[PDB]
């Protein structure tokens, strides 16, 4: 219930900011218990899945991700849905803009899905999720069903990407 | 194809490790292009406990500072059961987290896949699991599966791994 901020210690502020936050929780009859956690703030982002109900395909993005490279992704290439850190603007604008610039497709009306914390134990990151129809950074158009199999094989292994493809499966918008 | 690590600068070593990594990447024709923050908090695992007979799932509600400083007013977040890997196989680890967090013991565990949650600057790889359960400052939540799906729509559940497990559970037909 009651949370009190005790200390905000900056551990690094190179570009993003890492904090050690000292804080106090009250247990029931407080019984105030002190905790101290690292918190990483890279701001919030948005992501969008592009899909074609006609030829039954989706558009996805492949690029080198260094944080995967030093942690078991041998070549470091990661297949992901289009995405980007939010700039100083409404989320709906930034994502339209990422989609054009990363994929080269012009995108119609977007649909807002939800806003999710992707890794809330130590990162603040909130992502806004969107889907839309459509008609170096490697641009992959591939059939929906191949994308879905790629999940099962481990070839797609990006949390937000799997989440989107799964959402799209259950939407039946591809049915 | 060619990747060369040029410099691993440690920006923080308080507990987890924040690196600044300078790396050369080679393109198409041998154009060598040269820096990014990489945060290493180790890997984790998560699990969705479900019960096919009562059509319920178990989740967890806890305070999360990282959300508290970023629009989760009360800091409480409803998540699937989860934890950072110890030095052992993921499945062993998650069996422990599930019992130590929920009190419901589990037999079968099914591994779904391993996903990077925030790959643009976090190395974290989460190992996903489901398992059916029974009995026979962390609040354990037993809820109707359909209630849980709704809560994604209402926004009462707003956590990446939890949504992905729930949607997964829906697609599997285990709960039809
Ligand atoms: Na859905
Ligand atoms: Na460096
Ligand atoms: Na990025």
């Amino acid at each position: 219930q009651q949370i009190t901020l005790i200390k905000d210690k900056i551990l690094s502020d190179n570009y993003f900011t890492l904090h050690n936050i000292t804080y106090d929780l009250t247990r029931k009859d407080g019984e105030v218990i002190r905790h101290k956690r690292e918190v990483y703030d890279r701001g919030n982002g948005a992501t969008i899945l592009l899909y074609n109900t006609k030829k039954k395909t989706v558009v996805l993005i492949r690029q080198f991700r260094v944080a995967t490279w030093v942690n078991g992704n041998e070549s470091g290439q990661l297949i992901e849905s289009c995405a980007g850190l939010l700039d100083n603007d409404e989320p709906e604008v930034c994502i339209r803009k990422e989609a054009i610039e990363e994929t080269g497709y012009e995108v119609g009306e977007v649909r807002k899905l939800f806003e999710l914390y992707m890794s809330p134990g130590g990162v603040t990151e909130l992502i806004h999720f969107f889907i839309a129809e459509y008609s170096d950074i490697e641009v992959l158009e591939l059939p929906f069903s191949q994308a879905l199999e790629m999940i099962k094989t481990g070839e797609i292994r990006d949390g937000k990407t799997v989440l989107l493809l799964n959402y799209l499966q259950t939407s039946h918008l591809m049915d």
